[PDB]
């Protein structure tokens, strides 16, 4: 990067013989299950023009997959974290900006293979076309939502998972016989409804286990500003989903609906430029 | 590179036992919704025979994908970003000169592979030749537009995308039956127009979430000018197409139109060289 | 990553200029077989606005796979390692925070593949469409469960195994015939049924040899606390599956029982944050 | 390489303790659209026995891939970059060598795989042979062009290139229908014959977006000599092909000449040892 | 590792701004024919607290791989080392405890594939379903053994062996006609049976020429002991498995009976804390 | 490599703490095309019990690739360089002996697979077996040839090439109809015999561009030598092969002659070990 | 490794502080052809309790690939490398030991992938089962032979070579008809005997060219032992097999006669660890 410039690697890079005034502060929201810690930092360099804040959002957003009830045997239902968010808002009061983040969107890739054989027997000759195009999947995507000035968000969503080593399956999966098969355990099963979906440890572990995020927001702020303070507030949330299933006489059907609960977690910091440190 | 013409490593490098000026100028376009930043870099070398400034066009510049229009149940409309743009002009007037640019044009690769078998059944002796070509297609190229002593440019295209793990699509792609199905969410579909498009997290990121620049233009100043001030504009722009849908009595039919709006974000930066500092 | 937002890398750790006390604290919980150490480290900045101390939990419990019991020539038990955990509780009337811990959950990935290919015979035209998906499959997952303010657990649980170079076997799989044939050294075998179980070398060496942990979690502490000390629990355990085969006139037929036995060994320590050293 | 014969890795290479000149030096052609630039350095060791000065060339060479001409609707023409050139000649008067250069000629390499299967059936036993060989295929290649005491060069040939996903091609190509296919839009196409080429996005980025050389030349100097004073020409020139196609009344035939048009951009540079500075 | 937890890499390390006092015992057991060799450390740092010594117990065991004796031609017999052992005991009499160990067991991985392609003859329509299962298998696996507090042992055990090209074959594998066919020469052979068994060059370079150790285990002494001493004893051994083959009348036959013959070269080794030297 | 031995890295290796004198010797023979230089270093440590001298042997040896006669439009030849040297003689009267050299003869390698596959039709049981073997095949060979105490020579040898995509022809290859193809453009051309050849773009590089070498060699002397001076000889060489190919009134057919033509530049300098420079 | 255990990389490592006096040591055997070089150093730390002496076997051992004889123009013969060999003996007189050595023996690997497809026709169902099994195999195997206390020493042994893209063949492979075709250049040949072998350049490098050695032996010594001064002894050795071939009316055929000719080199080198300095 900087080095194909012909510049020395680290030279336009900050932080040089200064002191950061490092921190942490932790956080649990037992309503929701957040484990919620803002590990932050304070860097002043005399030759920046601006003073620098660098929040990372660490911590832990639980999934929370349990069957949330069951009617009967022949009817049972399930929420499962269908994708997790962290906002860093900033009032529109205050004139201090986000300046960086990351991590950020990145551009995907696909291999393309095509092929061309023809032979002869001993005249059938025959003429074989065929091309593949193959690309990986992850389970779930970290999409930066779009930052603004006072802005800035990123969510993580649910790409599709493989269900007992048989189909990726999304939420908008439909099969008109069995319907939505994204966690039924067995088609033609015959146990209660409420213990026919996937065993958790078979699942992906951000489903039950949780998901830890790793953001970085750097904010800087005006070196004469009149007030050397500005609050901050941070949100954590998970969405979940109600995945349904019930039995049809022949076999289980199951039906998901997007987007059926969502719980946000919202802490406001107060941040001193002149103290260098910032509160709870 | 320059190990091996026996020559020590950062020997030719610049930027030692000195001290750069860094610098940041953060802007949010909210007409355009284009998050702005220009990271700078004031390297002053006593060895170097002209003064250097490293310009970093670090931003975001939104994706705005949605359904702009819809006219009834039977045709609807959405406007997607085509290409993503970054130019960094410099006034003819001015002696400044932009010195180098990074990231740059870059050759291709394929792999090219034959094959012959022959084989003898218990005579039919056969014979089979076939060759295979495989290659890596990104969703999104970044191009360097050709520069010129006072303007560089980038630019972001949109190369193809696999719509529902079917089909590397593109904006000229056309089948008689159901046109550009680039992203057609379901061909026999019975649902409202308006409802018929790709969900824009089955898309690609940079459609929906936007596009985040990093770029570096470094510019070289004489250091006996007569006069040490020059100012420069930073274009940003976002190039969006219009992707048409509509009911044909049997199935959907998508046409999709090249570069219907163009939205450009420019700003003007001051360079005071004496200073060793660029303001808004 | 901090690189990235151009900061210089290292500048945003912490522990420079410092004095960490390190520590060593090793047991032998010679009932359950579970050898214990707890490496630990008092970083103190004067930067930081917390102290920290990291705690490894290193050690080794062993996998304790074995004939539990015999009873004739025609059924025989056989008791496996199904989990191996570790936790690291905190009293809730202590007012230090666990801050940090790793490994931690990650996304899992697949590679998704698609053919089209159609050919001609010298007439019969004919079509082909496939598409192939792959994934690893980690014997033993590291589930990294669900923390919280005072609480931070791991577990090591079963995947599944490959039975002498033979299918892909898991706690759950079932076969008419010859039910969970996870340990089934022969199907149609004649000996004793003690002697039928695969052989403790052929298995997993988890399953036998023991499972050896690394962990860290770093807690902080107010450092103008009241009182600067406070206690620990931290917790080993393996949960064994009791896997029972016997003859049904014709063949071996297995069946696995899930969480049989488990055996946890806790221990209790005290820090001294003043001094900088834990004790056992 | 250094560090394989006991010798310690540095020991051999120069430029210790010492302090380079660097500088820069910016052209641009309008007339050819060559941006041009010289990046130099002086490297003065007491140790070696002569002066060195290294000279980067690095710049941008414009594609200029256009339709140059149409003659009505079934007649049309296309001027593409056949070949980038960059040559730094020194005068036979000057008593200056080139030293070295970087990039070199590199050997190329090829995979052989064989294969020799032979089945039975329920007696047709048969046998099949068969062997597959596979390599990469650049687009371009940089070929250094054999360099003298006086002269060194490189350049930048058109290997293949790969039109809509069909067929690698090349100059050479011929088809007896179709005539040379190599930017052929649409084989059955009934546009105007202008708008009949492949669009410059779809093609490679060194053909429309141009070629940024990074070249390195170092010259050496005896120490003692007469004059410290020498001149230099380095030249930048591109070659174009003329791409003509045109209707046969049933489908579009191509034709490519070799070598139409070549446009070189000199520019010649006076070194100053003694100084330690060389200008435009 | 640590720096994922924001902590400086080589915080927690211990070892620092002090002086190790290495030392080497170097031991030859012609009996048995173990080259023996227990390099050593004694690091002492003010901030731990415990003393260390790290143990790297290198050595050789020599394979031992010839044939034993002959019983005529039509009888032989082979001895191959089976499985090479080392342990590192510690008298339950001493406080010294050992606190770590490398390496240690790891967690195995397979990659699982599946297919599922179905095409159409000009109606022939057919469907196939497949699953590829893939995983590497060392000739000799290094497990560690389960440790505990004053004892610790490795042991490297023979996996399978490819006998010419043909067959993964392992101590337990059994054909009805040949037998164990482990290290046979020749099925249908007609030489004497002392000369038909596979060349030690063909083999596994284990097998002939030996395993040499490289392991590592500190032990931690309080440093406030009544006595700072303490005796070590160190085992190496090997296990050596008779493979006979014989002749049936029609073609070889092979069998293989497992730990016939086990060595063990034990020696004492005294600790001296106080004096930070160990001898033999 | 000596950090396995638990010395620490860089222990063992020479030239700390001393003055290396490095230089350059720069030629060109215009009658052979053979750019020559020799970059030495004179290492001299005051621990190591002899000097040392490394000796550089870049350059480049022109490829010299071109059609040396033609007789009609039926009958022309070709010569192409077969191999290029680089030997390096020292005078048997001199006591300096050559002590190492780099690059070093190197071991090849081979994959080799093998498949059993046994299949069942609905009875047709089959059987299939097949062995696959791969290895990759470098154009030119860089062959050290035995070096002895006074003389060491590398070589460059071809070989083979594939042929427009088709055949990986070399010098011994003969096809009855055809001869040896290995430069031949079309087989059934109608061209003149001087305009049938390969296009020197399509052939490798080090064809007609030339071999750049690369090779070291280090010779130590007695430090108490009667005479502190010895001279050396380089030897450049490229051997030339001619390729004939005529017409046969049906096709081409081309013939090619091993080691037509050689020729060599020899140069003799001059070492001065007390002054520590070497003349040309 | 020595990080793994939370100490500092490096700590346990030997030669800080101190002054290695290392060393050069040229010897060639004109009768035999090998290069003979004994780079040594002699390791002096005051916190080791032994003195060290690492002693580099470089050099060269040329490999002697030629016709010896023939018998008139249906017989001749072929002496070629079968093995290198580098032994370092120490006499059991002398009380200086062997501490270590490098390269070691190491343990193999291979791939097993296994197969389970069944299809449907449209009913002919099938079922396939096929499992794959791959490695690699280098021509020329690095084996360490068995080291004692006194004696260490490695050897290079011929594994296996592909003649002519055409089978992997050893020096025990067997065909009827044809005999060894190890080195045989034509089957159906009609040349004479002399010039129907393969051309040195067709074979490995290492069967003409030579082979040089890389090793290296660690010695430690007392250091209070009553005289300082051991003398050792290093031999180089090459194994060289007869490969005749001749004509059977009909075909060659070539039979490979194993360990022919050995030719060792010995040379006795003094060590005298008071003055650090070992001599010829
Ligand atoms: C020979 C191929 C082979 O071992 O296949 C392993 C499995 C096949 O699925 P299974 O039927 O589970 O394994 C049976 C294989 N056996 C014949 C050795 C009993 O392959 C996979 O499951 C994949
Ligand atoms: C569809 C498969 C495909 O992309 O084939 C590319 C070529 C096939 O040989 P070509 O005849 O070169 O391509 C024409 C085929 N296509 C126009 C239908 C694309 O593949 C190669 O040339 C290799």
């Amino acid at each position: 990067a900087d080095s194909d410039i012909n510049i020395k690697t680290g030279t336009t890079d900050i932080g040089s013989n200064t002191t950061v005034k490092t921190g942490d502060l932790v956080t649990y929201d037992k309503e929701n299950g957040m484990h919620k810690k803002v590990f932050y930092s304070f860097i002043d360099d005399k030759n920046h023009n601006k003073k620098l804040l660098v929040i990372r959002t660490k911590g832990t957003i639980a999934g929370q997959y349990r069957v949330y009830s069951e009617e009967g045997a022949n009817k049972s239902g399930l929420a499962w974290p269908s994708a997790f968010k962290v906002q860093l808002q900033l009032p529109d009061n205050e004139v201090a900006q986000i300046s960086d983040y990351y991590p950020r969107n990145s551009i995907d890739t696909k291999e393309y293979m095509s092929t061309l054989t023809y032979g002869f027997n001993g005249i059938g000759a025959n003429v074989s076309i065929g091309h593949t195009l193959k690309y990986v999947q992850p389970d779930f995507k970290t999409i930066l939502e779009s930052p603004t000035d006072k802005k800035v968000g990123w969510k993580v969503i649910f790409n599709n998972m493989v269900n007992q080593n048989w189909g990726p399956y999304d939420r908008d999966s439909w099969n008109p016989v069995y319907g939505n098969q994204l966690f039924m355990k067995t088609r033609n099963g015959s146990m209660k409804a409420a213990d026919n979906f996937l065993d958790p440890n078979k699942a992906s572990s951000l489903l039950s286990s949780g998901f830890s995020p790793d953001f970085a927001t750097v904010i800087t702020m005006d070196r004469k500003a009149s007030k050397q303070q500005t609050n901050i507030d941070v949100i954590y949330e998970r969405v979940r989903d109600d995945y349904q299933l019930h039995w049809t006489s022949t076999n289980w059907k199951g039906t998901n609906t997007k987007d059926k609960w969502t719980d946000r977690s919202s802490e406001r910091y107060k941040i001193d430029w002149e103290k260098e440190e910032m509160t709870n």
